[PDB]
């Protein structure tokens, strides 16, 4: 299937490309199942965490969005603790042209700089939103509890 071979062409793509400290591939031989690793951003409060994503690839990828969830807990005001990600392009903005390396980039990014406006979970974008360094605090926090 075209899904199959675009899913192969990803991942020796992220072989020979290797991401900014971000890893994905299956587990397995189902290609349609991926794990993910994501180093937290320096200068981000997730810095010295590693958090660890599942991707769920649909039968008519790349004409749907990837299915990714968040497994690592997470102190973010676009991330809740079903593992959802808030992330244009994971929904409306999706495109065949993106591939997962650049989806973790994109979740790399996200992690630097939330979209408080549209939250995930209320409380922590009005933390973020109202005091920065206490948001900071917290989430540096759960990285050491949660992420390490």
């Amino acid at each position: 299937s075209m899904a199959l071979k675009r899913i192969h062409k990803e991942l020796n793509d992220l072989a020979r490309d290797p991401p900014a400290q971000c890893s994905a591939g299956p587990v397995g031989d189902d290609m349609f199942h991926w794990q993910a690793t994501i180093m937290g951003p320096n200068d981000s409060p997730y810095q010295g965490g590693v958090f660890f994503l599942t991707i769920h690839f649909p039968t008519d990828y790349p004409f749907k969005p990837p299915k990714v969830a968040f497994t690592t807990r997470i102190y973010h005001p676009n991330i809740n603790s079903n593992g959802s990600i808030c992330l244009d392009i994971l929904r409306s903005q999706w495109s065949p042209a993106l591939t997962i390396s650049k989806v973790l980039l994109s979740i790399c990014s996200l992690l630097c700089d939330p979209n408080p406006d549209d939250p995930l979970v209320p409380e922590i974008a009005r933390i973020y939103k109202t005091d920065r360094e206490k948001y900071n605090r917290i989430a540096r926090e759960w990285t050491q509890k949660y992420a390490m």
